[PDB]
């Protein structure tokens, strides 16, 4: 092993991933996993091949990852949401939409079956929705038009009609929160900064793909963007990013996440405080702040973004963002403590079972590979593989539990032109070698073979490193899934 981690270092849980970017995260908790959906941050380039600042040009997909344990993330690839203009090579799902910013996700049981709803903003001009029968698709655009526009009753007055947050209440009623921006264009007055009156909530119809009644204004002090809703001990918490302009009081610091409470999902809301500083306060610089609060496996968390991967690569964040998660703490009086945003993140919640099929694109740390949609036969919805594998690259999972009896063999589904090796090591990239899988020539990068090799000395709980070697260039092999067998 020679390659180094970009930003998510071994033993740390933030950023969640560093093999690509992901902005504007939101969480779905479903059947023992947390799924994180993100804006598709992706580098823009000058004609000479140098990086330029993020202008959101590439925000036409939604990236999805998931975890059972907060450390190992399965990469589920990209949903080609936007279908207008150049978007997604003709494969875009929403043909009316040129962009898919800042997703929100909801699940609702309808007629005995769980149904999934992905909301997004078509830049600052409207909100769309896609539907699916699984959290990872495939996705349908049932309307063919935005769900919410400036003509939707109650939505006049919104400056940026974006950043949706959809919440399904305990009674099954969905609510859509959206909006932001500050009125007054290039020069808002102090009062316009203080009360933009651009946040909205509208009730959804039972089917989650329509609205009922009119939107209500939420008078979030110093509103900017990034609506969020969570419910704690019977109280509704509307959270949002506080704006950056005008003078601000000590209790409404610029660019931080503010929150308000109500006994009802549509208000009236009362400002309570703020609980997440700007990512720049923790990681350097500054930029936009986007978050979602959720409860997964009986703990409260917030997912947010920071420029921690781009900064590590370039020495400047340049507006390119990555997901992070940290614990969020409610006090006895219902107030929320400041979130201690950091790199350590959340300690692994549960071990990984290495005796099931585990996708190769399910990993905790890597140095340095890519993931992409796979040609491998079978596999899960939108199955990916690990690629851009060169000599000395590696991936690792956290806390695989081999059990007392341990492992007998290791299987890997691989495709390779010239061949190579996968070393299976415990604890560290140079740790105990328990097996070496010889990747043969399979006939090419799209011709797949499941290879089996011996394993010995793999018992108990360990980080597991898969270290890639070979003499060729460039791509040694593609790697789809693996599975150990029990001794
Ligand atoms: O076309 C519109 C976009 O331009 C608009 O982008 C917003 C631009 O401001 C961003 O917030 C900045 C974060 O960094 C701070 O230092 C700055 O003071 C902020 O202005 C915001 O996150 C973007 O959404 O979005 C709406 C589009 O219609
Ligand atoms: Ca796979
Ligand atoms: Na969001
Ligand atoms: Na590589």
């Amino acid at each position: 092993a020679t390659s180094t981690t970009i930003a998510k270092h071994i033993g740390n849980s933030n950023p969640l991933i560093d093999h690509h970017l992901g902005a504007d995260p939101v969480a779905l908790t479903y059947n023992g996993r947390v799924y994180i959906y993100m804006s598709s941050d992706d580098y823009e380039y000058n004609s000479n091949g140098t990086i330029k600042d993020n202008s959101f040009a590439n925000l036409n997909r939604v990236f999805v990852i998931s975890s059972a344990d907060m450390v190992n993330w399965t990469d589920h690839g990209a949903i080609p949401v936007a279908g207008a203009n150049g978007a997604n090579g003709g494969r875009g799902i929403a043909k009316w939409a040129g962009a898919s910013w800042a997703p929100s996700i909801a699940v609702k049981k309808i007629n005995g079956k769980d149904k999934f709803f992905l909301y997004f903003a078509n830049s600052g001009g409207g909100i769309g929705v896609l539907t699916a029968d699984s959290p990872i698709g495939p996705w349908t655009d049932p309307i063919g038009k935005p769900l919410v526009t400036p003509s939707t009753p109650g939505m006049s007055g919104v400056v940026w009609l974006f950043d949706p947050a959809v919440f399904v209440d305990d009674d099954g009623t969905g609510y859509l929160y959206a909006g932001g921006g500050v009125p007054g264009v290039s020069n808002p007055t102090q009062g316009q900064w203080a009360n933009p009156k651009t946040a909205r909530v509208i009730k959804l119809g039972p089917d989650m793909t329509s609205v009922v009644g009119s939107a209500s204004t939420i008078d979030a002090p110093f509103m900017f963007e990034d609506s969020g809703l969570h419910k704690y001990n019977g109280t509704y918490y509307y959270s949002y990013c506080i704006n950056f302009g005008g003078t601000h009081p000590a209790d409404k610091p610029p660019g931080e996440i503010g929150y308000m409470t109500s006994s009802s999902p549509m208000g009236p809301f009362t400002y309570r405080g703020h609980f997440l500083k700007n990512p720049g306060a923790f990681f350097g610089g500054g930029g936009n702040n986007h978050h979602a609060v959720f409860n997964f496996k009986n703990e409260w968390y917030v997912v947010y973004h920071a420029q921690t991967v781009s900064s590590a690569l370039f020495g400047a964040g340049k507006g390119y963002r990555s997901p992070h998660i940290n614990k969020l703490v409610h006090n006895a009086d219902g107030s929320i403590q400041e979130v201690a945003a950091n790199y350590a993140g959340v300690t692994q919640i549960s071990n990984l079972n290495p005796y099931n099929r585990v996708e190769a694109e399910t990993f905790a740390w890597n140095g340095r590979i890519l993931t992409e949609k796979s040609t491998a036969p079978g596999g899960p919805v939108n199955n990916q593989h690990v690629t851009s594998i060169q000599n000395g690259d590696w991936i690792a999972v956290g806390n695989a539990d081999f059990g007392a009896g341990g492992a007998r063999s290791f299987k890997a589904n691989v495709a390779s032109t010239l061949g190579g090796k996968i070393e299976v090591r415990l604890d560290s990239a140079d740790g105990k070698l328990v097996g070496t899988l010889n990747v043969p020539s399979t006939g090419g990068a799209q011709t797949w073979r499941e290879i089996e090799t011996a394993v010995s000395g793999a018992t108990g709980v360990h980080k597991v490193f898969f270290v890639f070697t070979g003499t060729g260039t460039g791509n040694l092999f593609n790697f789809d899934y693996w599975q150990f067998t029990q001794r």
